[PDB]
C-alpha cells in the first residue's frame, strides 16, 4: 500500500508546486532575472509529463500483475534532459557578468547541450536495459553511473564557478540524481517508494527555489 501512499504524497506535492509556479510566471521581472520566468515555463512542461506519468501509476497499481518500474523511463527520457537545460540556464544565470537570456546560451552552447543531453540519454538507455533485465545489475549499475557521472562533469567543467552557492546547486543536484541509481538495486516496492519520493527533490523542490527566487529578486516591484 506504501507505493500508493508515496504516489499519493509525490501528488500532493506536485499539485500545490503547479499553483505556486503558475503565479511565478505571473511575477514582473527587472531586466537581470527575465531568464527565471524561461526556466520556470520549462519547469512547468515538466511537471505536465510527471502529472501524466502518476495518474497512469495509480490507476496501473490498482491491478498490478507485472513490474512496472521501466515505465518511468518514458517519462525520464522527455523531462531530464530539460532539468539539465534549466540547470544549465541557472548556473548561467548565478555566474553572468550582466543579463542572460536563454537564446544566447542555446545558440552559443547547442553542440556541448547535445553532448550533456547524449550522455543522460546513455546513462537512461543503460538504466532501461537493467530495468528489463536485457543486461544484469553491475552492468547497469557501472554503465549508468559512468554516464551520470560524465553528464555531470560536463556541466561542473563549463558552467559553475568555485563558490558555495554554485557548489549547493551542483552537489545537491549531483547526490540526488545518484540516488536514483542508488533506487535501482532495491526490490519493487522500496524502489518505487524511493523514485515517488525522489521524485519530489529533483523535480518540485527545484521549481519552488525557482519560485522562491523570482519572489526575493522581484519582491519590492510587485508592492
Amino acid at each position: 500500500d506504501n507505493i500508493i501512499m508515496t504516489a499519493y504524497i509525490s501528488i500532493f506535492v506536485q499539485i500545490i508546486t503547479a499553483i505556486i509556479s503558475v503565479y511565478g510566471l505571473f511575477i514582473p521581472l527587472n531586466f537581470k532575472d527575465i531568464i527565471l520566468r524561461e526556466i520556470l515555463i520549462l519547469e512547468l512542461i515538466v511537471q505536465i509529463i510527471e502529472f501524466i506519468f502518476y495518474i497512469w501509476l495509480i490507476i496501473t497499481l490498482q491491478s498490478i500483475n507485472e513490474d512496472i518500474t521501466y515505465v518511468r523511463y518514458f517519462d525520464w527520457v522527455l523531462t531530464t534532459p530539460v532539468m539539465l537545460l534549466t540547470t544549465v540556464y541557472f548556473f548561467e544565470y548565478m555566474n553572468s557578468d550582466d543579463g542572460i537570456r536563454k537564446k544566447e546560451i542555446n545558440d552559443r552552447d547547442y553542440v556541448y547541450l547535445f553532448y550533456i543531453c547524449l550522455s543522460n540519454f546513455f546513462m537512461l538507455l543503460i538504466g532501461y536495459l537493467g530495468e528489463t533485465k536485457q543486461i544484469n545489475k553491475m552492468l547497469t549499475l557501472f554503465g549508468g553511473s559512468f554516464f551520470l557521472f560524465l553528464t555531470f562533469y560536463l556541466l561542473y567543467v563549463k558552467y559553475t564557478k568555485e563558490n558555495w552557492m554554485n557548489y549547493i546547486v551542483f552537489y545537491f543536484m549531483f547526490l540526488v540524481w545518484f540516488l536514483y541509481g542508488f533506487a535501482f538495486m532495491f526490490p519493487f516496492s522500496i524502489k518505487n517508494q524511493m523514485y515517488n519520493i525522489l521524485d519530489i527533490v529533483s523535480k518540485n523542490i527545484y521549481s519552488i527555489f525557482i519560485f522562491i527566487v523570482i519572489l526575493n529578486q522581484s519582491y519590492k516591484l510587485l508592492l
